[PDB]
């Protein structure tokens, strides 16, 4: 796999992306086809090669595999590209954002 | 991995440091991708200061 985007929105571009390690083998090939895989995210900021890890972990909302979720701001002009041969749960929606000063979170009913 | 070009490279460097104690040794290996120190510095710290950027 091989995609890229270039930010042509003239703010910063909010991208996530999650990567997947299943719980057997037999999950990694009977969704991914190929045994041994990586998945390379690249900005002209960002470089990370992540790489699968296989196990089975105790069942969270039935769920033996687990998912990581990664982030970044991709700035004006700038590309992003994702490669993978597996694993790789790919941006569909990003947000085009500008940040103010930072407020905070309020926990409340 | 190929990555976006900046200045001109697709490739990336990663750098590190660390400080080695007196009488202690510091060791290197590698097969390859290794860019090894020439110049190292012989130091001695300070209650800390800070730094000033400015004009």
């Amino acid at each position: 796999l091989s995609k890229s985007y270039i930010n042509d929105k003239g703010k910063e571009v909010l991208v996530l992306w999650g990567i997947h390690h299943p719980s057997t083998s037999a999950d990694q090939q009977s969704l991914y086809q190929n045994a041994d895989t990586y998945v390379f995210v690249g900005g002209s900021r960002y470089s990370k090669k992540f790489k699968p890890e296989i196990a089975i972990r105790p069942k969270v909302r039935d769920q033996e595999g687990r998912m990581n979720y990664y982030w970044t701001l991709v700035e004006p002009g700038d590309k992003i590209t994702f490669e993978a041969t597996g694993n790789l749960v790919v941006p569909r929606y990003a947000f085009a954002m500008e940040r103010n000063a930072g407020s905070g979170i309020i926990i409340s009913d």
